[PDB]
C-alpha cells in the first residue's frame, strides 16, 4: 500500500521533529500563493525552434546578428543557494511553467541544474534531480535549459575519469538538456579541453567562462595580467566554442572594468556573442551590466525581482525600465513582470525557517578585500549562527585573507573556495598565528582537504603553488603528475549497476546508475529513505516542512481521480515503550498508526 | 533645506526669504514625477522644470537639488535633465536626492554624477538598499580609477557598516526586513513615496491582507486620477492613502460612487485637501465634490499662510507656567 506509507511518515512528522536541521524556530506563513492567468492557446515561439531546425553554430550566429539585447533567467538555480540553502522544493516549482511559457518566449535560456543541487536534492530535500529535469521539458517546449558543469569534477569536489562524464553528459544531453557551460576552480587548461570535447561529443550548445578575479584595470595587479585574459580567451576559442563567458562569482566587476574587458574582447573577436553572469553583492551589479550591455555585450543573466539584491543577481524589473528608450529596445510587456515577480514574493514566505536575512540584513561590501563567493558567504552565516558567532566572526573572515596569501592568490570558486575556507576554520579554531604556523608546519597536523589540494588532484595553479609548505606537510605522501584526469584508472560502471540489481534494485535506471556512481552513500541512503517513508515530492511545502496543524482538514492529490481527504485527531502517550497512538481521519475511514518515539 | 509637497510657488518663496532672514545656506529642492524622457508624458514635460528653475534661481539661491522619493530617475532622463541644466547655469551646484526602491539607484547616480553632478546622497552600507539610498562602497569603491577621483578612505567605511549592523539588530522588534524581503520593482506607476510603501505593506500584511494589499495599489492609480495627476511627497500620499483604504473597507466601485454621490458621504481628509490650506496644484481641482460638502463654509482663497490670522506665542508661555511649566523654555514654547 501507498498511503498508509505516506500516513506514517505524516505521523513521524507529527510526533518528532523533522528531519532535515532547522536553523530557526519559525513556520511557514499562512498565505497560499497567486497563479496569475493564463492564456489557453500554444506557446509561442521563441530560440529552441533555432535549435530543432539547425545546428548550434546556426543559433549562436543568430543570437550574434540579433539587434538588441538578450536575457536568460536564473531565479531556478543561482538565487536558490544565493539566498537560500537551496530548499525550494520541485512542487512549488511546477506551478510557474505554464504561465513563463505562454508569456516570456524572449528569453535566451533556462537554468535548471547546478553545482549545489545534486547533493542538496538528496541530502536534505529527498527527491532526484533527474526526475525533477524531466518533467519540466514538457512544460516548457519554448526556451532551451542550460546546466552549469565543471571540467574535471562534474558536480562533485573530486576529479573523475573521464568516460564517466562522457555518459554523464551524454544522458543529460538525451534527457532534454540543451546548453552547456564549462567551466573549472582554476585555470587548469586541460580541465576545460576535456570539458569542451565531452560537451562536443554530447552534441549541443558549448558555452566557455573565464572565472575573474581581482581588478583588472588597478595598474598595481600583476598576478592577472591584463594580456593574461585575452592569451586565455586566445586558447579557449582556438579550441572551439560557441559562446564566451565571464564568470564573476564574487561581484568584483567595475564599470571602468567592465567597459574596457567588454571593448578588448570585441576588438578582436567580431564574431563571437558576448556572455556574462555576476553575483550583486556589493551593490553596483546594475552598473556594470548596463556598462557591459553598452559596450557589446549580447547574453544578460537575470534573476527575478523577489530574489535579487543582497548577494543574488540583478532584478529583471531595474533592466527593462532603463532599457526602455533605448537602441538596445528590450521590447517585453513589463506588465506580466510585476505578476512573475508577485508569485515569488509571496512563495518566498514558505522557506521563512532560514534565511539569509538572520544577520546580513543587507548587501555587504568588504567583497573586495575578502573575495568570498555569495554561495560560500551565505554557508559562512549559516555556520556563524550555528555556533552563535558574534564579533568572532569578523576574525573569521580577517583568516580568511591570510590563509589565502599563503597558499598564494588563487581563484575560488567551488572547491578552492572550500579548502581556503575550512583551512581559515581550522586555524582560527586552534587559535593560531600566522608565523609560528609558518615555522612548524611538519609537526603540525592539516586538515585532510588542504593535504589533498597540495598533493594536486584538482590540478596546477597559474603561478604555482610554495614549495616548503608542500613539502613540511605532504612529508612522504603519493603525488599526482600531469592531468590528474589522464591519470586516474578509469572505473567500470557496469559492477555498479549489477551490485545495486543486486542489493536493492529491481528497476535501476542508468540515471540512477550513475548517480549512485557520483556519491554511493547518499544514493543508498536517500533510496532506503523512499523506501520507508514512500515517495516525495507530491506534498505542499508546509506540509513537508511543518506538519498538519491539530484540528485542521486538508486536502492532497495524487491523480485525476486519487483525491483524500486528511484530517488529524489527537495522539495518545507513551504506553510502554515510547510508543503513540495517532488517529487519522480519511474520506470516510479512521485509522491509527503506532509512532516510535525517538527520546525512549 | 527648503521644500515644498506642491509646486506652488509662494510657499516655496515664503520659506526660502524666511531662511534667509534667519541667515545660512538654503538651498531648495524640486521633487520629480513621471518620465521626462517619454514624449506621451505632458504634464510635467522638460520645460516644465526649466520654468521652476529659472523661477528659483531668480528667486536667489546657493544651491539647487533634485528630489525623488520613488526612485524614479532613469539614467538617460537624469544625465539629459542634468545637461539641460547644467549649459544655462554653469555655476550653481546640482544636488541630487534619491531611492533605490526600484533597484537601479546606484546606476542612476553614477551617470548622474558622470554628467553634471557635483553632491550626491548616499546612505550607510548596512542601512541601505530595500527603500533607502545607495551604500557608500560601491559608490565610493567604482569611482576608483576615474578622473571623478573620489578619494575617499575606504578601510573607515567597512568599520562603520560593522557598528551600524550590529547596532540595527537592537532594534529588531520592528524591522523593514520582516515585512519586504527584498527590494520592489513595479514603482513608477504606484510613486509611492519611500517612507510610506514601507508602512502600508506592514499595515496589509499585519491585518491579514497579504493577498490584498494589490487591490490597496490598484486602486491608488484610480485615486490619483480622481484626484488629478499630482506630485506626491508628504500630505497627499497619506491622503490618498486613506481614500483608497476607504474605498477598499467599503468594498465599493468607482463608477457607482461617482454617480450616487449626493447621499453618501465624503472623506474629510480628501474635502480638507480639497479646501486648499496646503495650496492649489497646476490644473486645478474637480468643484462637485467640494461645493456638495464645503458649500458656504469658509473658502480660503490665495495664500493661506497669509489670510491665517497670526497668532501670539508669547501668552503660550504664561499658560504653560501655569498649568505645568515652571522651567518652560522657548523651544518647549515652540514645541507645544
Amino acid at each position: 500500500n501507498r498511503a498508509q506509507k505516506l500516513l506514517h511518515y505524516l505521523g513521524h512528522v507529527m510526533v518528532n521533529g523533522p528531519t532535515t536541521p532547522i536553523p530557526v524556530k519559525a513556520s511557514p506563513s499562512p498565505t497560499d500563493p497567486v497563479v496569475p492567468a493564463v492564456p489557453i492557446g500554444p506557446p509561442p515561439a521563441g530560440f529552441r525552434d533555432i535549435l530543432l531546425r539547425e545546428g548550434p553554430e546556426g543559433f549562436a550566429r543568430a543570437v550574434r546578428n540579433h539587434p538588441g539585447l538578450l536575457l536568460m533567467d536564473t531565479t531556478f538555480r543561482d538565487a536558490h543557494q544565493s539566498l537560500l540553502a537551496t530548499r525550494v522544493r520541485t512542487h512549488d516549482l511546477k506551478k510557474i511553467a505554464p504561465y513563463v511559457a505562454h508569456n516570456f518566449s524572449k528569453l535566451f535560456s533556462m537554468e535548471n541544474w547546478g553545482g549545489a543541487t545534486f547533493d542538496v536534492a538528496m541530502r536534505f530535500l529527498y527527491e532526484c534531480p533527474w526526475r525533477r529535469l524531466q518533467e519540466l521539458r514538457e512544460l516548457i517546449p519554448n526556451i532551451p535549459f542550460q546546466m552549469l558543469l565543471r571540467g574535471a569534477n562534474a558536480v562533485g569536489y573530486t576529479n573523475y575519469p573521464d568516460n564517466v562524464v562522457f555518459k554523464f553528459c551524454e544522458v543529460a544531453k538525451e534527457n532534454g538538456m540543451d546548453v552547456f557551460r564549462v567551466f573549472d576552480s582554476l585555470n587548469y587548461l586541460p580541465n576545460m579541453l576535456l570539458g569542451m570535447e565531452a560537451a562536443g561529443s554530447a552534441g549541443g550548445v558549448v558555452e566557455a567562462a573565464i572565472s575573474y578575479t581581482g581588478d583588472v584595470a588597478d595598474p598595481s595587479r600583476t598576478k592577472y595580467s591584463l594580456q593574461y585574459y585575452m592569451g586565455l580567451a586566445e586558447e579557449l576559442v582556438r579550441a572551439g566554442t560557441h559562446i564566451l563567458c565571464i564568470k564573476d562569482m564574487a561581484g568584483l566587476l567595475k564599470p571602468t572594468a567592465c567597459t574596457m574587458l567588454v571593448s578588448s574582447l570585441r576588438d578582436r573577436f567580431p564574431d563571437l556573442p558576448l556572455h556574462i553572469h555576476t553575483h550583486d553583492t556589493s551593490g553596483a551589479g546594475v552598473a556594470a551590466m548596463l556598462a557591459c550591455a553598452q559596450a557589446g555585450a549580447d547574453v544578460v543573466d537575470v534573476a527575478a525581482d523577489s530574489m535579487s539584491g543582497m548577494t543574488s543577481q540583478p532584478s529583471m524589473g531595474a533592466l527593462v525600465a532603463c532599457t526602455r528608450g533605448t537602441p538596445l529596445d528590450t521590447e517585453v510587456p513589463m506588465e506580466r513582470v510585476f505578476d512573475y515577480s508577485e508569485y515569488w514574493e509571496g512563495a518566498r514566505g514558505l522557506y521563512a525557517a532560514f534565511d539569509c536575512t538572520a544577520t546580513m540584513k543587507s548587501g555587504n561590501s568588504d567583497v573586495y578585500e575578502n573575495e568570498i563567493p555569495g554561495g560560500q558567504y551565505t554557508n559562512l552565516h549559516f555556520q556563524a549562527h550555528s555556533m552563535g558567532l558574534g564579533s568572532k566572526f569578523k576574525e573569521v573572515k580577517k583568516a580568511y585573507v591570510e590563509a589565502n596569501q599563503m597558499l598564494g592568490d588563487l581563484i575560488k570558486v567551488t572547491p578552492s573556495s572550500k579548502i581556503v575556507g575550512d583551512l581559515a576554520q581550522f586555524m582560527v579554531q586552534n587559535g593560531l598565528s600566522r608565523a609560528e604556523a609558518e615555522a612548524q608546519a611538519e609537526e603540525l597536523s592539516f586538515p585532510r582537504s588542504v593535504v589533498e589540494f597540495l598533493q594536486g588532484y584538482i590540478g596546477v595553479p597559474h603561478g604555482g603553488f610554495p614549495e616548503p609548505f608542500r613539502s613540511k606537510v605532504l612529508k612522504d605522501l603519493p603525488r599526482v603528475e600531469g592531468r590528474p584526469g589522464a591519470s586516474l584508472p578509469p572505473l567500470d560502471l557496469q559492477a555498479l549497476e549489477k551490485e545495486l540489481v543486486d542489493r536493492h534494485g529491481e528497476e535501476v535506471t542508468p540515471e540512477d546508475v550513475l548517480s549512485a556512481a557520483m556519491y554511493p552513500d547518499v544514493f543508498a541512503h536517500f533510496k532506503d529513505f523512499t523506501a520507508t517513508f514512500g515517495p516525495l515530492d507530491s506534498l505542499n511545502t508546509r506540509l513537508f516542512l511543518q506538519g498538519p496543524k491539530i484540528a485542521e482538514e486538508f486536502e492532497v492529490e495524487l491523480e485525476r481521480g486519487k483525491t483524500l481527504h486528511i484530517k488529524a485527531l489527537a495522539v495518545s502517550d507513551l504506553n510502554r515503550a515510547g510508543q503513540r497512538q495517532v488517529f487519522f481521519e480519511l474520506n470516510g475511514q479512521l485509522r491509527s498508526i503506532l509512532v516510535k518515539d525517538t527520546q525512549a
